């Protein structure tokens, strides 16, 4: 029964069962993965790692389902439903990898094109190696958990259904919208961050997550169990979603945030081969391919990054030559955004091919300099009102009332950038995306 | 043409294009892989900050305050050649920091090469010497108006000291601009200022004083017929918010006992390791983790880096190591047998640390005990360390002015071994006569 | 420099002449008069009175205007406009009477119909009385306020033009929207009793003025200069007026408030012959009329209620007997509620009138019991004002430009034949004076 | 039938029928106008809530208490006729104050009739028999099942003490319920829960201590085999924070200096005021304010209310008396000579404060001096104050239980007849052997 001290949330009560797994090696591994990845080489107060903020997720889970349980008892919420919660939020973010979502997002994608792959589909696999490694299904049972029946519930809660939901039966739906909300995107998870990532970026977060628990309600809507919040606090879920927007557009979709993880990658994807992740059996995986064995993949944390830029081997030479000009503050340059506004959408698969297509748009007028596809980074950025939450009234508490597409050069000087953005504007035209702006 | 950056403390922080080319080097982001906090981080989830968003800070803070003295009073003759001066001081007082900050030359080196004397500050003076040579910064010195022999000089001595009128850097008259990045005498200077608001905001502590106050009503005065930077009387009451902070940080952060405790868990693992690691040099020579420091070409390579290098590797030769730092993820600590202090005026000193086991160890304890320790089965915690100094001024005259803790740990877990560590503990403290320690 | 802890806003920091205003008896006299009137009868948590919620707008009033003045120099506001307003926001309850909302209005209406009367009126009448009184002109100057234009602005700021105005040019109209506000509810003064009065009534007020003073800017509005605020803060502005509604809705119109403020009323009404208030030249006042003498209105307070009470005169037993009778609690009983909708509202001036025009509806059926006008009480209770579409607002990329009545009555019979009786009556009433129906 | 009334404090507060058939009558909603800090709200504009509102609340949390003492333990034989009657006392206990509350007759009364012992406990249980009698309550009493000679006799007793086991209305067995309303051995009762949070509420002040958390964990256990309230002992951490409460309304506010200057000026207009003003009391005989203690009826019609009926008088009697209150208006006020403390444990009796200012006026004071003062030229102002002796429990044993201050201040504000008053008063210190006055 520890006591932890958090900045945002003040102190955090932690369950012996949820201490038992935040002490192992699959967890720790958290301390060594920058929240926000490339954005504290823009961002100097984003230091914060996905380890606390998974700590403020678990507590967050926790406070709101107990909530849940005190104001309306005949939900039938257990001492064994609130620690499946609580273990649900901790882990929701087991499966992140170097620098987070750069990395199944962008390196994975063009690193296996012909591979599925989430962070989510990472976290269930590395917390069934987290509770198998450590011995922890007895430690479960000892506080009073359903090992094969609570282990498949948390693993819904993360990845969602493997009525689709073994995990618990539908009259306790509302526990599946606690930790990651598809429908309204409210969830405790983005209330750590977004009050996490304010406070290291120093952005003003008025939304008040405590007021929003007080008034939280499970309400009936078209005869299904939701989480409700009273009318009263639509004030609040303003400022919720004014620091979402404040978020994604001052930080999550920063310009060169978003460069020098691309210049990153390209260390990552020229250091594929060169550099081996022991995993199990001994057996030596790839950065790439260590995502397909648990025990390589707790060995890849952010320290791949300084293992490439203090190496002195020359095969890493390239990959060390692009980290050095993320230290030197020679980045790629931005040549200009566009959307696939009417068209269909780029998907992960096709990202490989996306350079090769900019250099070969034929932009005619004909140019004194030629580019090839390794001249050329292709960024596609994914992004995933009010009105869309449900409401109750103090009266009837029963009743219920994007992707944009950045290209960056390689190239610096000025009659090659030139040329890169002819390429660019004219792919766009014979793609049909909108017209760049000048 | 200024770079500004956003932090979360200080808010929008304008940058010289000369600090600019000096920040854009390894030998200064190499700051981003240190934690201020060290092992702190593992105590203070929030703790994850580290030494490179601090040293911005102080570069900002020190041009901020000089260049408030400079308006208020232009009989100073405070130049842009003086201010920018100040600010790449701020900005590189912390180059020298080693893995983990003050857990590197605090206890790894006093405990792994006992015959050196070594600080951070004068790593510090070698990596900035390191900094400007490697990357021609001397003539863009030049071109912003530096004369590179003088002002180099400059900067190295408001980090390191005098390297009469021991400063050859800047005239006695000029004297105050020593008092600004750091403050010998009374212990306030803008660096204190950036780590104190910034400790306080990452581990959740309130802090009450106000710099930009502070600063507001900064003025240089005559005390003894010696330049120093002074404060209006009514904001002695600042003064005294800035203190209580000091002062509650110490007891509830820097001071945390499992804090500490597992500083010397992850500096058992450097010693343990120190011989099967190597970081390449310059000329390609090989050197170790405590001699790293004789070359600032290797010692730019030493980050906190090597804690993951050592859990991560598979070399047998360092399992005895790696088995510490296994230990601090599975949270199976060294434990805690008791405190006391050295009375008198009397401080052990950093090149007796390495004994300090072998003292405790073979101290007689009567009763004779059931079990015997070795010295390698103690770790001993040397915890290092009020208007007087400071001087003020009235509105009506402003030309003229009105500790060492040592913990004792066991490594053996069981019981009949930690009472025994316990026994020894009180006796080796009765006949070097520390005081007392309470149960 | 004096320093007040108030429970609200914490250190209220005053300028010593606006202490130099407040320490006089002029002004002291707010400390005798409750701001909810009847509502500490009903609730008990509300015995604050207009002393420190005048106090809390003056100093609200300043924050505004020193955040308006920082922010943007170019409005060339001065330390003598913030004095200005800060004493503007510190008088402009000054003309408040017994029990504050219940005397002007519904007892000056009742006491005497012929008269035009309002505590805004009062106000100036009072503070013109107090910068006399207490030799304040020479203290003005003092700290370098112009006596004849300054007092103007101030007189301004609170009963209106007396371009209309005379205090400040067109190009200082802004400072003109700070106390009080006729066009969006916006202001400081409900600033104050909004927190004030969830404080003692046990309310949630989520409202957070320093937030909303921090964004806070003057912008070109139609070629108009007023104060407006950053898109941000419509979540802000959102539980503002959500406040505003719940303290109308379960504060100012709560029924048996309503029914113990008409009976302090009636009390005040039978008891206005035979009370003496000792006015300027020593004449003697009623209730009624010392608001025709400011120095006689200086001892008018809640103390009146007390006084009635206590007396042993005979000629005031018919007084002290509804006083006594709202002590152990045997109130008057609610009718109903109807609004007139679609049709004329009613007027001040016509208040006297209705009990006689309810107790002549003819309600056939006929009654076995028949009642007169005086065992009828018409209580009519005005609310004057999405609301958040009024307010202006700005975005940092666009800094320069921006982008009822109820009637209730009550009787004083309370057996269920003549409560019936009432019934009937009023619906009849509502009948024939096209009010609504009223509900069960 | 339940009535339920809004408090900003304690929330909904029930009130049995029987309850409110004793607060609407006169000799109780008196309390509507008696401030509970009396001057207090000269000083705290906060400050303006009333005897009435605190009635309640302590009537409030005596039910809280009895009915969560009955729940856990139904051995301790607690009836609904109890539980009403502890209710009735917590409701009651405040009936007898006076104008401006403690000021009454804690120095208006022995000021003015020195000879008199006269206390509001005393004055509460009069107020509360007067308030059966002539409102009918005895019949309503037997309707809810109380038994009027028992019961009425043990209301009594919660609130001025007994008139061997002394009590009458209660046998031993339920001994703990006298320590309900009012405890005088350990300071912790429920009217004093209500006046921390209330005064606090008001004053803005921070009131860490959670009463319904100790409410939870309170238990009756035998203490020396006599019955007694416990807490847990896990909770102390909630007791140590509401003697923390206590002890910030004290030094802040209830000691506040010029709130206590105040106070002895309303008392000297009382006091020149008590000859020519008449309350109307039983048997049409009229009172003075000193002595409308002596009936009931009079002192039903004396509140605040007697502070404006002074100011507002044209009456050229009592126009020495409204210039004191006129003085308070435009803030001229008593200044401030000094402050000491009775050395030794002996206090000065209530008896004796109308001699204190004889005392100081004849202190020879050598050095002589310029002036001399007069003894009705000084008040003296006599300050009184009234976390182990807290009985605890464990949850595995249950069953078995584990200053004054004097104020002088002078009436003449001049520089030279103040200086005399700093002397005659270090002095009087000096010949009485208390304390030295500081500054
Ligand atoms: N267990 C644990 N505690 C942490 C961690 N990070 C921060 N803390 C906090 O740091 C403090 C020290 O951690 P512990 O290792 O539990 O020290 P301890 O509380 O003395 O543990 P015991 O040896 O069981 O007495 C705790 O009070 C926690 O609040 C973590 O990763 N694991
Ligand atoms: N130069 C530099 N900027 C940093 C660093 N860390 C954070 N920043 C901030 O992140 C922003 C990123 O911009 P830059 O890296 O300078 O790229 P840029 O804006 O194109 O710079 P220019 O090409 O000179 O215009 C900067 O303006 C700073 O505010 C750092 O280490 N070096
Ligand atoms: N002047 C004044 N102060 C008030 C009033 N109401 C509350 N206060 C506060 O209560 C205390 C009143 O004491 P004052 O006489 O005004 O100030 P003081 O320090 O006691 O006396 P001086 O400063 O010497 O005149 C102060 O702390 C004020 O903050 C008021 O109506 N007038
Ligand atoms: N009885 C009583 N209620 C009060 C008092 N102060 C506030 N209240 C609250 O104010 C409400 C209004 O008073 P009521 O007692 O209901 O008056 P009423 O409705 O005319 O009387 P009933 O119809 O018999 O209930 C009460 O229900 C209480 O909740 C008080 O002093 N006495
Ligand atoms: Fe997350
Ligand atoms: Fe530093
Ligand atoms: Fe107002
Ligand atoms: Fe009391």
């Amino acid at each position: 029964m520890k006591v932890i001290n958090d900045p945002i949330h003040g102190h955090i009560e932690l369950h012996p069962l949820l201490v038992r797994i935040i002490d192992t090696p699959q967890f720790q591994r958290l301390r060594y993965i920058k929240q926000l990845g490339g954005g504290y080489y823009v961002f100097p107060g984003a230091s914060h790692n996905r380890f606390e903020h998974s700590l403020g997720v678990g507590y967050l889970a926790g406070c709101l389902v107990h909530a849940l349980g005190e104001k309306q008892p005949e939900l039938q919420i257990s001492e064994r439903d609130v620690l499946c919660v609580q273990i649900a939020g901790l882990c929701h973010d087991l499966g992140h990898g170097p620098f987070s979502h750069m990395f199944d997002g962008r390196f994975i994608p063009l690193a296996r094109p012909e591979v599925k792959w989430t962070h989510e589909q990472g976290s269930v696999m590395m917390f069934e190696h987290l509770i198998n490694s450590n011995g922890i299904k007895p430690v479960m049972e000892q506080y009073g958990l359903i090992p094969e029946e609570d282990i498949c519930f948390i693993k819904e809660q993360i990845v969602g259904p493997l009525w689709p939901y073994k995990g618990r039966p539908e009259n306790k739906s509302f526990l599946y919208e606690i930790v990651s909300n598809k429908r309204n995107g409210i969830d405790v998870d983005k209330w750590d961050y977004f009050a996490r990532d304010c406070h290291h970026l120093g952005i003003q977060n008025n939304f008040d997550y405590k007021r929003f628990i007080k008034f939280a309600r499970v309400c009936e809507v078209d005869n299904e169990l939701r989480i409700c919040a009273r009318d009263k606090e639509v004030g609040n879920l303003y400022d919720m979603f004014h620091t979402r927007n404040s978020l994604h557009r001052r930080a999550y979709q920063h310009k060169v945030g978003n460069i020098i993880d691309t210049m990153i990658t390209d260390a990552f994807l020229k250091a594929d081969d060169y550099i081996e992740i022991t995993g199990a059996g001994g057996k030596k995986y790839r950065i790439s391919t260590a995502i397909d064995d648990m025990e390589a993949y707790t060995k890849l944390t952010d320290n791949i990054f300084l293992e490439i830029l203090y190496s002195t081997d020359p095969k890493l030479k390239d990959a060390r030559e692009i980290l050095k000009q993320i230290e030197y503050r020679n980045l790629f340059k931005y040549v200009g955004e566009t959307q696939p506004t009417g068209q269909i959408k780029i998907k992960r698969e096709d990202y490989e091919s996306l350079p090769k297509e900019v250099a070969s748009a034929k932009p005619k007028v004909l140019l004194d300099v030629k580019l090839k596809a390794e001249d050329f980074i292709v960024d596609v950025i994914n992004m995933d009102p009010i009105d869309h939450v449900s409401f109750y009234c103090k009266t009837a508490p029963n009743r219920a009332i994007e992707q944009l597409i950045r290209v960056y050069c390689k190239k610096v000087d000025r009659k090659s950038l030139y040329a890169a953005r002819q390429y660019f504007v004219q792919w766009c035209a014979d793609r049909n995306f909108t017209k760049p702006q000048d």
